[PDB]
């Protein structure tokens, strides 16, 4: 066994599950585990790491990962206690406190973070003496100075496959366009390279900032969520505004099945972000009222788009969804972002902060339910998307996805397109 003086730290203060996992703590107790001297929990390590300006500031946890570094014996102990307590206690400890502060730095840094005194407090300390007798030492420095004078501490493969030859050459597009001179195909592949371009720019932090809010400690920019929200809310437009400028029903009908087919070839592209954009905007008020329209549509046309809605149902919690994206894989994937929002603002509401309403009891299990969450967002930026991009679209859908009207003001021009009887 263990003598008494080589115990952990602050565990009375540790809250646990029935399978014994970490359930909640206090700020000196889930440190005090993140540095514990005898056992490592990777998982712990990671779910901390990642979530810990949710339970604690920067300077808190700089604060309590130095006093770990300074540990103190305790009263009483002999002179052998001691050394026996310095080999197999206060350095283990140092060591674990000076990797965590490196696993800090180099995997779990955000630039919202920055906090010149609590930088230059950690500074000092990574010139300490003590410290820099290990060899981590000098690299804590160089990560530290680079952060004070505003220096950051990763791409998507692209496979050496030959891409496809894009199928609308862009010199071959009149100055003003037509959608439908575009090949739906093309136009999907287009539309995934834009959409996957803003997905891979979303950081974890910038989702718990959007979720968590102030609770979250991240002054991160959300800006790579609200422009990837624009692009979708914009392609929402775009579809419902090229279906009711066409006049003629029957030209109208020949827009939405082209972008039914749109939708679905990015369904194939596994894109079910713009697929889901798309699809929206087809059922929505203005484009769902077009009954003199949808007369005209094909019963092969009109199966297609119920799937895509079956598949993106929001009413039954995306089950199919769910089910599709579980088997990606290493596959390039644009995820529908609102699934990952939604699962985890379900998980920020339904869970309290704190356990029984303890202030020192930091309810660790709803970081953790959070962290496999937000997590999953990186799995498909491993991969990217190997598709030729052509300009002309490209300038074509940012000229049109500006100029749009919401879909709400869209029903006025429905109700003029197709009056009430």
């Amino acid at each position: 066994d263990v003598p008494w003086y080589l115990e952990g730290d602050d565990e009375y203060e540790l809250l646990l599950d029935v399978k014994g996992n970490i359930k909640g703590g206090s700020k000196e107790a889930l440190v005090s585990h993140l540095t514990h001297h005898l056992s490592l929990d990777s998982n712990f390590n990671a779910v901390f790491l990642l979530m810990f300006s949710s339970m604690m500031s920067l300077g808190e946890l700089i604060s309590l990962l130095i006093a770990r570094f300074n540990i103190e014996p305790p009263e009483g102990l002999s002179y052998e206690e001691y050394n026996l307590w310095v080999s197999k206690k206060r350095n283990p400890i140092r060591l674990r406190v000076i990797n965590i502060m490196k696993l800090l730095l180099e995997k779990n840094w955000s630039m919202s973070y920055y906090n010149e005194p609590v930088l230059r407090r950690w500074l000092t300390f990574a010139h300490s003496d003590q410290v820099q007798t290990y060899s981590l030492g000098n690299l804590l420095v160089n990560y530290l100075e680079r952060l004070l004078r505003g220096e950051r501490i990763r791409d998507p493969v692209i496979p050496n496959t030959k891409p496809p030859a894009p199928l609308t050459k862009g010199s071959s597009l009149s100055k003003k366009p037509r959608v439908m001179d575009i090949d739906y195909v093309e136009l999907a592949r287009q539309l995934t390279l834009r959409e996957f371009k803003l997905y891979c720019k979303i950081t974890k932090f910038a989702c718990l900032a959007k979720v968590w809010g102030k609770k979250s400690g991240l002054s991160e920019s959300i800006d790579s969520i609200t422009q990837f929200i624009k692009a979708s809310n914009q392609l929402t437009n775009f579809v419902g505004y090229m279906i009711l400028r066409k006049a003629d029903p029957k030209k109208r009908v020949q827009i939405i099945r082209y972008f039914i087919q749109v939708a679905d070839k990015c369904r194939q592209y596994n894109n079910f972000s713009s697929m889901t954009a798309i699809i929206s905007a087809l059922y929505s008020s203005p484009i769902h009222r077009l009954k003199k329209t949808w007369e005209y549509m094909n019963a092969d046309a009109l199966s297609n788009l119920k799937n895509m809605n079956k598949l993106m149902n929001s009413s039954r919690n995306f089950n199919e969804y769910r089910d599709v994206l579980k088997f990606i894989g290493s596959e390039p994937c644009v995820p529908f972002f609102g699934v990952y929002l939604s699962d985890l603002t379900f998980v920020y509401h339904g869970n309290p902060d704190y356990l029984y309403n303890r202030t020192r009891q930091v309810n660790f299990a709803k970081r953790a339910k959070t962290s496999e969450i937000v997590s999953g967002i990186d799995r498909f930026k491993t991969t990217g998307y190997n598709f030729q991009e052509v300009p002309e679209i490209q300038k074509f859908l940012d000229a049109w996805f500006e100029k749009c009207p919401t879909i709400d003001e869209q029903y006025q021009i429905s109700l003029n397109l197709e009056p009430r009887e």
